[PDB]
DNA sequence: GCGAAAGACACAGATTTCTCCTTCGCATATAGGGATGCGAAGGAGAAATCTGTGTCTTTCGCAACCCTAAACC
């Protein structure tokens, strides 16, 4: 039960939460920054409400969900300098990078492996889930959901 | 992930121009008659270039962001 704690915890009232959890997906603000050189980047960040909501989710899934140790990035106790530590002994160097890593995860595949690590949740769960930890670019009619960066749940 | 606004890709079809096909007319090297060969206009029917339609492609400064220093994504 995961929408009773956040109703708890934030003193929320049954109709305040519904219309949160309709208007979700659109609380965003897109905005440029600059590059290092010639050109621009765009980034995208939701609202102060909806951050502190997102952090106490990451907070409550944190101790569940299994992580690799071969990971260096977004982890407690680790930075650059023990990435480096390990081909510091090394001749010979290969680097490869995907190609928009982070807006190809949608939440076909979120569930799918949500669903093999055998902790099973409720449709209500289920629900409340998938609308307050992904974004909808384009018009309302777009139905599709990514996840985005600059919102403390992707990492 | 993708607003508005112009191009690329694939598939038809259309049209003016031209090039092959009659038809009889001529002609000129052999004393008139006949014949092998070539020239003149219609009359086709073929072909290259152009034009028109429908499905994608691309990637916005895209209501709703914080204000202490350095590095990374």
């Amino acid at each position: 039960q995961l929408t009773s704690k956040i109703i708890s915890k934030f003193n929320y009232n049954r109709l305040a939460f519904q219309l949160l959890l309709n208007e979700a997906p659109k609380k965003y603000k897109v905005y440029y920054i600059p590059k290092r050189g010639a050109g621009f980047r765009v980034i995208a960040q939701p609202t102060k409400e909806l951050k502190n909501v997102q952090r106490f989710i990451v907070s409550l899934l944190q101790p569940k969900l299994p992580v690799h140790h071969k990971a260096m990035a977004y982890e407690y106790k680790k930075s650059i300098k023990d990435n480096a530590l390990l081909h510091k002994d090394n001749n010979y160097i290969l680097k490869m990078d995907f190609q928009n890593f982070f807006n190809k995860i949608k939440p076909d595949i979120f569930f799918s492996k949500l669903e093999n690590t055998g902790l099973k949740l409720d449709s209500f769960d289920e629900n409340t889930l998938r609308n307050l930890l992904f974004w909808r670019p384009g018009k309302k009619r777009s139905t599709t959901l990514i996840l985005s960066v600059g919102a403390p749940s992707s990492p």
